């Protein structure tokens, strides 16, 4: 009834971006149809599923925003239950115990054509005994082929001879990755299963162990691959969703993108978090690999930088000024500051090094930039912006502006002749924002002070 998604990362230390990308079709596809998003950890090999790996996974889904209306459910919770299945079986006559060695395994290289196991313990019954080599295996159709519409791929179709009877349980106690992923989609009541493309291969022997159990069978969805700008398989040596975070994108812009790296709609390229929920359908996603862009990426956190509400920025913005080591609380509001320079930064990183200017006194200045804009007689423009400045009964971006036009037309001289060395009497520099928003950003107890140093360094 009720469509139901699952994400099922198996814990590396951190969250890929291919994997927040698949969370993000497998959420978009249960809100969008007022579904459950389910989170499962993988966390069977105690040696990579460390808690700190586990915390990576659940501190990047927090900051993109994909909330899991359950979980996280832990493998390691799951162990009777998969033995119970896996028991069942056996019991049932659909899987069987084998004691085959490894370098017997290993002896079954015998190419000539694709390598498989014998079935060679199959019919034979054989009772569990204590052996390190005992396996259970699941009976495989040994004839016809396995047919699945693929929501993203389309129709696949699996000749049965180039399956085996799977290892459904190992001998260290613990199930393989095929036989637990169709127990745990089973018992969770997954209706679509959507994941990268190197797992399609084995969907056919999940299809088949939920045939065996008696289970209905879900969709399944395949994404390929998210590749790098050179066309390889991606991996950390840009990988890491917390490196975005750290770069200053934001979520919902990362999110925007990903969603388009792997999905379109008409020729729109930028989505909002409703419209992806309003529009997304996993059957709309591409069966062609797209590469890594990271200039596309910037195009799109400029979009969002220049039309989310100025409070959803900011946040993100206080993030990289607390890197910085600066004291917010003695600068100006973040979100005067967002305003200045939302429509002239790519990231929230680079925002806050520019904003790094009003949150500290003005030391070094640029010797080129005196010797430009304080020549004698520009203490005349600095001295009535002064005057006009000191005198406004308010101090906002508005009223700075109008002293400072103020300050032009009193003198009767066009504005750069005031901004040139306004600017740099605020920041020492005659690179800054609109000269207005740079000017109250200092406050006005450091504007006037600034420029009162700068009137002492003309000539």
């Amino acid at each position: 009834m009720t469509c139901r998604t699952r994400f099922a990362p198996s814990p590396t230390g951190y969250l890929h971006i291919g994997g927040a990308r698949t969370a993000l079709y497998c959420w978009l596809e249960a809100r969008h149809r007022g579904g459950e998003f389910v989170l499962r950890i993988e966390d069977t090999d105690r040696e990579r599923s460390t808690q700190g790996a586990i915390d990576a996974i659940l501190e990047a889904m927090e900051w993109l925003g994909l909330d899991y209306d359950e979980g996280p459910i832990y493998q390691t919770d799951r162990v009777a239950r998969y033995l119970e299945v896996a028991e069942q079986l056996v019991a049932d006559g659909k899987a069987y115990y084998a004691y085959e060695t490894r370098e017997e395994l290993d002896a079954m290289r015998e190419a000539a054509e694709k390598p498989r196991y014998n079935g060679a313990a199959r019919d034979l019954g054989l009772p569990r005994r204590d052996d390190p080599n005992r396996v259970i295996r699941f009976k495989n159709p040994l004839e016809g082929t396995v047919v699945f519409d693929d929501l993203i791929k389309g129709r696949i179709e699996i000749a049965n001879s180039e399956l085996d009877d799977m290892v459904i349980f190992r001998p260290d106690g613990y199930p393989t990755y095929n036989f637990a992923v169709v127990v745990d989609d089973w018992d969770m009541g997954i209706t679509e299963v959507i994941r990268g493309d190197d797992h399609i291969n084995n969907t056919p022997r999940q299809i088949n162990l939920y045939e065996g159990i008696g289970a209905p069978v879900p969709k399944f969805g395949h994404m390929p691959m998210i590749l790098d700008e050179q066309g390889a398989k991606l991996s950390k040596r840009a990988a890491d969703v917390m490196q975005y975070k750290d770069a200053g994108y934001l979520p919902d812009a990362l999110l925007s993108y990903l969603a388009r790296l792997g999905w379109s709609h008409g020729d729109q390229e930028l989505f909002s978090r409703q419209e992806l929920i309003e529009l997304f359908d996993v059957k709309d996603c591409n069966s062609k690999a797209s590469r890594l862009d990271m200039a596309k990426l910037g195009w799109v956190n400029q979009h969002f930088l220049k039309t989310e509400d100025v409070a959803a920025i900011v946040p993100h913005l206080v993030y990289q000024l607390q890197k910085l080591g600066l004291d917010v609380a003695a600068g100006p509001a973040p979100e005067d500051v967002v305003v200045a320079l939302r429509e002239r930064v790519q990231t929230l990183k680079e925002m806050a090094e520019k904003a790094v200017v009003w949150y500290q006194p003005l030391t070094e200045y640029d010797e080129a930039a005196v010797a430009k804009h304080f020549k004698a007689g520009a203490e005349v423009a600095l001295g009535k912006a002064r005057e006009l400045l000191a005198a406004l009964p308010e101090w906002t971006a508005e009223s700075v502006g109008v002293a400072l036009h103020d300050a032009a037309a009193a003198l009767e001289i066009g504005m750069g002749k005031v901004a040139q060395p306004l600017r740099v009497a605020i920041t020492g520099t005659q690179v800054s924002p609109d000269i207005s928003h740079t000017v109250y950003l200092a406050g006005r107890e450091q504007a006037l002070k600034r420029i009162d140093v700068a009137i002492t360094k003309v000539a």
